[PDB]
């Protein structure tokens, strides 16, 4: 998250903290979800699509710290790996940037709420705010584009969101950006989300309940003048979601 301020769990609980095993046993960092149910996260598939192998990844949740345990975090295997079959990659947009991730613990056990863990609910069929509504996106991604590091503690921002009509223009996006995306950016381009961030969410308040309207998926730099966010547009992918999300 480039500005923005620190965050805690406590503020954005239902935020999943995504991280990968290596071959030699080191743990990094991949990308963040969000907890959609008590088994299942939600998250992008570029972020798994190089390595597919559901074994690999740790989730956490409850967890606002990048490399220390938060207190009351659970952790969790992943039991299904669940990428979307029609992904692509053009030299900058994703198509379709959206995964499902089944959780269970050791134990054998989904999420338990807490102060530090809930659900968010997705958006009806179709169903976004308004252009110029202000929405929010968390996570561990870069401060600064030109940052080495993550942050060690969790941040969160405020976005409005852009018209598909405002995004299509050609020192925008062009035609890279579709009616299944939706855009976000400040007014000033001061803040944004940024590489790290990727799976994470963007929630607005929607008839007046805070909502997943959005998961980080791709831009052109970070907080760069007329270069909006992109997020996949999650109103558009619940027959996918309800499809991927039973026995
Ligand atoms: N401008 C964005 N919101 C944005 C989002 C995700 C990104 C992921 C990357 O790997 C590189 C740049 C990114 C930029």
């Amino acid at each position: 998250i480039i500005g923005g301020e620190f965050t805690t769990i406590e503020n954005q609980p239902w935020f999943a903290a995504i991280y990968r095993r290596h071959r030699g046993g080191s743990v990094t960092y991949v990308c963040g979800g969000s907890l959609i149910s008590p088994c299942w996260v939600i998250s992008a598939t570029h972020c798994f699509i190089d390595y597919p192998k559901k074994e690999d990844y740790i989730v956490y949740l409850g967890r606002s710290r990048l490399n220390s345990n938060t207190q009351g975090e659970m952790k969790f295997e992943v039991e299904n790996l669940i990428l979307h079959k029609d992904y692509s990659a053009d030299t900058l947009a994703h198509h379709n940037d959206i995964a499902l991730l089944k959780i269970r613990s050791k134990e054998g056990r989904c999420a338990q709420p807490s102060r530090t863990i809930q659900t968010i609910a997705l958006p009806s069929m179709y169903n976004d705010p308004q252009f110029g509504t202000s929405c929010e996106i968390t996570g561990f991604g870069k401060e600064q584009s030109t940052d080495y590091l993550y942050p060690e503690q969790l941040k969160m921002t405020v976005v409005k969101l852009i018209s598909h009509r405002e995004c299509q223009q050609p020192h925008y996006y062009g035609s890279e950006v579709t009616t299944k995306m939706l855009c976000a950016a400040d007014p000033q381009w001061k803040t944004d989300s940024c590489q790290g961030d990727s799976g994470g969410p963007l929630v607005c308040s929607l008839q007046g309940r805070m909502t997943l309207t959005g998961i980080v998926s791709w831009g052109r730099g970070c907080a760069l003048k007329d270069k909006p966010g992109v997020y996949t547009r999650v109103s558009h992918f619940l027959p996918w979601i309800r499809s991927h999300t039973k026995e």
